[PDB]
């Protein structure tokens, strides 16, 4: 009683293999036994992040910063700071400005300290910083805990294949899923890994695409937003295919709901029922990445040119190289000249 | 026995002996001892009224002197003089400074200098705002007559610099400052010359004006000669009038672009095709290169050309002559949305 094994792997291990449909239960009443001062509460702490389970994490935290251990202390005070900065209880600058205060001394909470910060970014939609700061992260510097050194590898590839999607460089993005796949049994990475690779295929591979998208849509059937995540991708994925959409949510008034439903529309000569969509997402406040969309979808419903030009710009405010070679190939198809469409792929936004 | 401050010489020369500056210049510098304060005055004097004969002397001497000081003033004087002589490269230029492990704040602001000079000759300007930030005078507290012609040096280049950023306001306004700052003649002639190029596209009388003003003061030397006739010659090729200022007897690109320019405006096209086909065997950089493919877009009538001058406009980071290619594209009906998206995207 109160022996713990050197890795918390060892019993994460066993609960995946002997008890997987009472992990939840289990790992909680085990976390919230552990003595805080400890590594395998430390483990714990980044177990219970990396599959969102907030009600281990809280009371992790909240015993972590009390205690007398600085190593859970520190752990305790910057997983606080990350689940603040994702739920907007705090701004990005204080998180940074509550980060320096620490002076970190860990080289475990020196990576987080970096990936909490490249999950907001990715939150966000801002890739440019993504790079610089990913690439600071040096996790060979983590000797001691060797399941936070093997769970922050997998949030890393994760990361870099998101940042190789947006970049368009597309077998790269593929490798690092595979990497991150390799590396893991926790659900929320596999899940976000089918989904970048499958994504990652949307215009070269319909049938893989489609295969990732329905793996991943087989291993979180019962998770209601993961469900509708792959729901929403397999949606897209016959859209740019333009094909028959049995994916379409009619029931919504989400903007991304609503542009598949124009989409399928706009497909298939249904342009007054198109226009009646656009209309509704009119009246609809939409962001950056959303706005591209919108604009690609009314300059194929008018066939009007410069729609797609304030599509590209749009895309390129982003930094989404993927997403912009549907604008591109719209107006390459209205002949637009070949120099042109290069110095439209060649410079950027800032 | 010297003057403590160089500018003493020199006010004195220009006030009672102005016909006989360089004569007398000559000869006083190239009989100072090397390793006096003087003479590293003398140096950047030299150097700022291009006076090469006197700064080719005292960098040799400088060098081989035994005050370290003066040595090393010498030694990177001489890496503007061969950078701005191609004797080498860019590459080279930076790795010889960094050898010279540079201690005093005057060569810290002149090495920072000579490679903004480089930036502005070879067209590429997107480094010079942020290098150019760097430099701090105010750490210079020992030597006010280099002071004084660095900070002249300071708002010429910062006069340029707002031009090609198409600030064109901002561009006058220091050209002004770097005028009520000096009495070298070197500087007065850059200013009038930036002065004039910030109102090519807007004021055709009072760029000219400021052309002749610079001309009338400086006529007499055939370089700044040369230097207002081509500008006199640009101006007119963009107004598109009958130009009186081509020089067909150079194969200089500048010089051969201008007739090129000239025999378009006017219908020669196989006249501007001979001189673009001598143009093509030529190495360009980034700006005269946006500028051959503006011409050749106007000669074929070609919209591809026009783009690739906005390219390699971009690329050199020219926001004031790019206006050429836009706006001949906007005559061939080209989208304004597209003409906008070009201007707000960059190279990088």
């Amino acid at each position: 009683d109160g022996k713990t094994f050197n890795e918390f792997s060892s019993i994460v291990n066993i609960v995946k293999s002997q008890y997987p449909d009472r992990e939840y239960e289990l790992m909680k009443d085990y976390c919230l036994n552990l003595d805080v001062k400890t590594k395998a509460a430390r483990s714990a702490l980044e177990y219970a992040d990396a599959n969102m389970f907030f009600e281990i994490e809280d009371v992790l935290i909240d015993s972590m910063i009390s205690c007398s251990n600085m190593k859970s202390k520190e752990y305790g005070k910057v997983y606080k700071i990350h689940r603040e900065l994702s739920n907007s209880v705090i701004t990005e600058f204080e998180a940074v400005k509550r980060l320096g205060k620490l002076n970190i001394k860990t080289p475990e909470m020196n990576s987080f300290s970096r990936l909490l910060l490249l999950y907001h970014y990715l939150s966000t939609g801002n890739f440019s910083p993504m790079a610089q700061l990913i690439k600071q992260i040096d996790l060979s510097e983590i000797s001691e805990n060797m399941y936070i050194r093997n769970t922050y590898q997998t949030r890393v590839h994760v990361l870099m294949s998101n940042i190789k999607l947006n970049e368009n460089s597309l077998e790269e993005c593929r490798e690092y899923s595979k990497k991150a796949l390799e590396s893991t049994n926790i659900l929320r990475f596999q899940v976000f890994s089918y989904l970048t690779i499958g994504n990652s295929l949307l215009f070269s591979n319909y049938e893989l695409a489609q295969e990732n998208f329905l793996k991943g849509l087989s291993i979180s059937v019962q998770n209601e937003n993961y469900n509708m995540i792959f729901q929403q991708a397999l949606c897209f994925l016959n859209n740019v295919w333009r094909k028959e959409n049995k994916w379409i949510n009619f029931e919504s008034d989400s903007i991304m709901d609503l542009q598949e439903q124009a989409h399928c529309f706009i497909n298939f000569n249904e342009n007054s029922k198109a226009k009646e969509v656009l209309d509704k997402l009119d009246l609809l406040v939409h962001n950056d990445n959303e706005l591209a969309m919108h604009y690609y979808l009314k300059g194929r419903l008018e066939q009007n040119k410069a729609c797609f030009y304030s599509s590209i710009e749009y895309f390129k405010k982003s930094n989404d190289k993927f997403l912009i070679r549907l604008p591109l190939l719209e107006l390459q198809k209205m002949g637009e000249n070949q120099k042109l469409l290069e110095l439209l792929l060649l410079l950027e936004h800032h």
